[PDB]
RNA sequence: UAGGCAAAGCCGCCCGGUGGAUGGCUCGGCUCGGGCGCCGAAGAAGGGCGUGGCAAGCUGCGAUAAGCCCGGGGUAGCCGCAGGCAGGCUUAGAACCCGGGAUCCCCGAAUGGGGCUUCCUGCCGGGGCCGAAUAGGCCCCGGCGCCCCGUAAGGGGCGGGAACGCGGGGAAAGGAAACAUCUUAGUACCCGCAGGAAGGGAAGCCAACAGGGACCCCCUGAGUAGGGGCGACCGAAAGGGGGAUA
RNA sequence: CCGUGAGGGAAAGCUGAAAAGAACCCCGGAAGGGGGGUGAAAAGAGCCUGAAACCGGGCGGCUACAGUGGGGCAGGCCCGAAAGGAUGCCCCCUCCCGAAGGAAACCCCGGUGACGGGGGAGUACGAGGGAGGGGGUCCAGGGUCUGCCCUUACGUCUAGAAACACGGGCCGGGGAGUUCACGGCCGUGGCGAGCCUAAGGGGUUCAACCCCGGAGGCGUAGGGAAACCGACAGCCCGCAGCGGG
RNA sequence: AGACCAAUCAAGCCCGGUGAUAGCUGGUUCCCCCCGAAGCGGGUCUCAGCCCGGCCUCCCCGGAGGCGGCCGGCGGGGUAG
RNA sequence: GCGGGGGCGGUGGGGUAAGCCUCCGCUCCGAGACGGGAACAACCGAGACCGGGGUUAAGGCCCCCAAGUGCGGGCUUAGUGU
RNA sequence: CGUGGGGUAGGGGGGCGCGGCCGUGGGGCAGAAGCCGGGCCGUGAGGUCCGGUGGACCCGCGGCCGACGAAGAUCCCGGCGGUAGUAGCAGCGAAGAGGGGUGAGAAGCCCCUCCGCCGGAAAGGACCAGGGUUUCCUGGCAACUUCAAUAGGCCAGGAGUUAG
RNA sequence: GGACGGGGAACGAGCCCCCGCGCCCGUACCGAGAACCGACGCAGGUGCUCCUGGGUGAGAAGCCCAAGGCGGCUCGGGUGAC
RNA sequence: CGCAGGUCGCAGUGGCAAGGGGGACCUGACUGUUUAACAAAAACAUAGGUCCCCGCGAGCCCGUAAGGGUGUGUACGGGGGC
RNA sequence: GCCCGGCGAACCCACCUCCAGGUGCACAGUCCUGGGACCCCCGACGGGGCGAGAAGUCCCUAUGGAGCUUCACAGCAGCCUG
RNA sequence: GACGGGGUUGAUGGGGGGGCGGUGUAACCCCCGAGGGUUUCCCGAGGGGAGAGCCGGCCCCUCCCAAUCGCCCGAGCGUGC
């Protein structure tokens, strides 16, 4: 099957202009998709929200640190009964270390970087402008319980879409922006 | 003071993911009308197993196994559902359709005898094989059920079929605003027995002094007579009109 | 497929006209992704359309000193192309008419007084209905938020439901006064001291339709258990109507 | 021990009679307009039901009187005191 | 429909009494919006087609809250009371 | 004309919608039904039009007929939520570690070394019923194993049971 | 298997040597804290049904160790609050 | 299996393994059985005692019937109560 | 248990609720009058939500059952008798 | 989560040395040993002497190792009363 993106190329260009103030063409846009990943969908949503707005190299470095358990991912929405931790950012104490999600996102970012290179864009000036994760289909299963009943035990897959744009280096950020209250 | 100015969160629209509603479709169902109507010891229906070059299921077929022969129709394509890969068949007339034949494993009324495993096993006759042998042994084929009719030869019954038919055995729930007679109902259901229909059928009739004229089925007589805790409720027949006519 | 068994028993339709079923390039361990193609259209084999619930992102409004949903009025921000008006809307001014209602200063009479009365004055004004002048751009409508005013989820039994009475997590689809016989009645239609045919028969363009079929049913007369018997235009009151004054 | 007879026993299970019956409980789907109740009396194995009247609604016939009020004439009554 | 209920009156009759049982009459709720009563079916006012203007009813007029820190006389010292 | 305008149960009167039939008049590949948002009309049931999507049927009017209108039945079927990235993946007296190899990827697969558990046995030998290919070999990881996997009673292909 | 009897032939063995035949069906694997039943790769049930070396020991007890097998009663790490 | 001597510890069946004991009442003699899944008991059974129907073509019981059980039995017996 | 990595449900759910004193189908999150609260997140508990589970088995009603009893109303086998 | 201290102008954790402390006297060596035998140079439970030995989630001293390299947040401007 074919999975569409939530944002077309012209809307991506409009968002790029509205967020940075430069005008770019569809040829400066690179997309990647990872359909039906077997991982946590809530943590996938959190990771996509965090990595939106970084450059590709910044996102890759942070995801590698996440996989090495050296930098956490902030949990803003799916935070019920989740512990507090010391964080490298400011404004939010709920952090996790999603390793499986981080590896799948690293594979997706590798595909996106290859697509940008094939289109001929400079990878050092590629900024992530759109990132989304959706609940895909379910691989169902049953867990037997006491007293002869059986309850659902499902693997809810994830579809991840990412779109990045090649921007002028005078507008591309040079460091992480880690004030999540303002972010 | 307020804006730049934002957490988590809330509302509305748009796009995406999920989902499979809606709409359109239909080689399916349902109802009604008409026809046609038995199969089985010449071994049936039903079941098991098998059967395709790649084939699991369905369909078909039966070790000759999606098949064999003959005739008629049908001409150029064909090898089912089923749109793949090969290799073939066919103009010496295939496929396909119709009629007639051949084959038709095991179990099955199953019928030589068993059957706690759809498989096993006996006696007799003939045949084959191992074997030095004509011994002994093993294998193949045929016959061997019960009850009957018939002098014998020979023949009959058995099982199945969606519903309908005939004979017998035969409830309760419910209703009666309780409940027993009653009803439900001669029903449900059970046992037995037939046919393409069955059963019925040719006046020891009906009538009323006038006359009909075997039988079945339809319309009516009629919810009338009558039966009945005369309650619920049940319930004709003669006669008349038709189908048909023996 | 379930049960030892007698028995019981689902879910599940749709590519395209044609596979033209997606060549080729980059990445990926692979599912697969990007680019590039076929096709009128991806309609992509997870295959017509593709709703809502639900989840993600963007946008608009709010967002940490203020207690929530619904309604009315006023406002802030945002949309307002079409289908609505723009001959609109709003402001100001002026003019005219104007229902019920209806002042004030001031003068006069009274009361300790709050106040009453005569005049001012049925006056100024007053819902609304007409006309014109200038100024401006949208107005209606929609989303969200704020202020003020109003406001005790739904369905149900009940005298009494917001109830500490019971039912529903949400959304989609499904889901309940039917038909026959008989009887009573009503609204109409046909015929009328008569009305209708039933079964069935003939024809047909063949279950329609045309014709036949009066058997029988109900009405035309009642009383009585039954035997048995078996019926009106005479008088008065008087609505309508007609005639007379 | 009314134990057990296939997770079933003060009388198994399967299919059928069977859509058993239920005065009882739950549900019963679109809009506007006109009128608009009752929980009273009597009977009932009647008291959570039903029938006959009172109360509602609609249609028709009928034909001029009717009465939740008051004054007066002529009457009834046996309560408060 | 044949379960009624509230207020007031019959010292109704009963009962210690009861938001208690059982009769009689008007009205209201049930089946009736709305104003007042701090909320509140039946207490007071009052009966609602829709929109607007005005005036009143119950009740209120220091603030909450529209309308009076209104007027004359007298009493209360208990925040009694409102 | 009305000192007309509340109303449950219930009675009476009219209308909207859905599927089809008898007529009649039309629309449609220059885009039908359906779906999403919006404007206008109507007290209302509802109607109609605009923009997007979609891809072949549909509609106005008169008459007639119904398997004809849902918010609810601890309703039926299906899908999907919050709960929540939460409970559980402890208890029944065993458990792992180092190095190497394979591999995209290794705490967990293969080999060695160390450590441990059973040893008249939840554990070593045999084997009945029942199961029926789970046995063996090769390859693999879409699904299965309460985590992983390159492992496997799993998936695919092939093979295997010899009697006086 | 033996014995006790009847009948028959001229041959002839339970001893030695040599020759021939023995059909049909089962036969893999688990046999259970994952191959059976219990909806499950289920702490239950079926089957511990039958068998098992050394030390200590009354002991087929317990504890330790052979033969033999296992780390698959199929989550891992950190922390050392209640 | 025993005797003599020496000697250590808090502890010598040093771990493992491994009875607390006694008096009195009620009650059922005892061993045994019981409500699979809330009752293990004083409940049931029991040996012992006693009564009744029965001489067999019996008594008692089952079957529609054909017939059957007690009975391949016989009063030191079969059946039925307490 | 808590924290990290991996897998990943269920119950329950009209919407969802700070406290006091009232009112009301008489035991209010939603009504009245007050008192308070910056918002969000973690852990724990079990006072409240007349918390959840189960159309209350307790009581009554129904002209509803089932089983058992007999001196109920009837009936049928069985046995005895003519 | 937080909080507190140190972070090379440093004694923050470890190593080493010292102090203090727990247990109880290791190894080696020498003496005795009930009694037996290879007669008395052997065995032998065990006692004695010197030596303690082991250990410290405490204190001091000492830069021997590591407190590094790095990653971020952050006011700045207008408006009206
Ligand atoms: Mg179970
Ligand atoms: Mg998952
Ligand atoms: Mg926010
Ligand atoms: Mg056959
Ligand atoms: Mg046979
Ligand atoms: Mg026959
Ligand atoms: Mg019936
Ligand atoms: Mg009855
Ligand atoms: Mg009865
Ligand atoms: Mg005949
Ligand atoms: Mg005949
Ligand atoms: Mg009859
Ligand atoms: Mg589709
Ligand atoms: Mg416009
Ligand atoms: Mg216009
Ligand atoms: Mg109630
Ligand atoms: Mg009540
Ligand atoms: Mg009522
Ligand atoms: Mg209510
Ligand atoms: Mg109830
Ligand atoms: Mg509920
Ligand atoms: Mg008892
Ligand atoms: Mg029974
Ligand atoms: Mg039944
Ligand atoms: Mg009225
Ligand atoms: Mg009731
Ligand atoms: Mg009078
Ligand atoms: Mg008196
Ligand atoms: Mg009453
Ligand atoms: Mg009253
Ligand atoms: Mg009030
Ligand atoms: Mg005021
Ligand atoms: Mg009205
Ligand atoms: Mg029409
Ligand atoms: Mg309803
Ligand atoms: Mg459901
Ligand atoms: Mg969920
Ligand atoms: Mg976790
Ligand atoms: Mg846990
Ligand atoms: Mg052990
Ligand atoms: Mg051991
Ligand atoms: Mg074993
Ligand atoms: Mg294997
Ligand atoms: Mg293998
Ligand atoms: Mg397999
Ligand atoms: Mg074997
Ligand atoms: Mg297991
Ligand atoms: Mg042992
Ligand atoms: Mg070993
Ligand atoms: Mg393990
Ligand atoms: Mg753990
Ligand atoms: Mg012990
Ligand atoms: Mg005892
Ligand atoms: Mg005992
Ligand atoms: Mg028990
Ligand atoms: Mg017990
Ligand atoms: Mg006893
Ligand atoms: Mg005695
Ligand atoms: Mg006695
Ligand atoms: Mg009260
Ligand atoms: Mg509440
Ligand atoms: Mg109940
Ligand atoms: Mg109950
Ligand atoms: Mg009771
Ligand atoms: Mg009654
Ligand atoms: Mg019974």
């Amino acid at each position: 099957p074919h999975f569409h993106y939530s944002l077309t190329d012209e809307q991506a260009a409009e968002l790029v202009f509205k967020k940075y103030g430069v005008r770019i063409t569809p040829e400066q846009i690179a997309k990647a998709y990872a359909p039906e990943q077997r991982m946590s969908w809530k943590k996938s949503v959190e990771v996509a929200r965090f990595i939106k707005g970084m450059t590709l190299k910044q996102a890759k470095a942070w995801l590698e640190d996440v996989v090495k358990l050296k930098r956490p991912i902030p949990i803003k929405t799916f935070k019920k009964k989740q512990a507090h931790h010391a964080t490298p950012w400011e404004g939010w104490p709920v952090a996790k270390w999603p390793v499986k999600v981080a590896k799948r996102y690293l594979q997706l970012l590798e595909n996106l970087e290859n697509n940008a290179k094939f289109k001929g864009l400079d990878v050092e000036r590629l900024v992530i402008i759109h990132a989304a994760a959706h609940k895909g289909i379910k691989i169902p299963n049953i867990m037997p319980r006491a007293f002869g009943r059986a309850t659902p035990f499902n693997e809810e897959t994830v579809n991840v879409e990412i779109v990045a744009a090649e921007l002028p280096k005078e507008v591309v950020p040079k460091r992480y922006k880690l004030n999540l209250v303002k972010r």
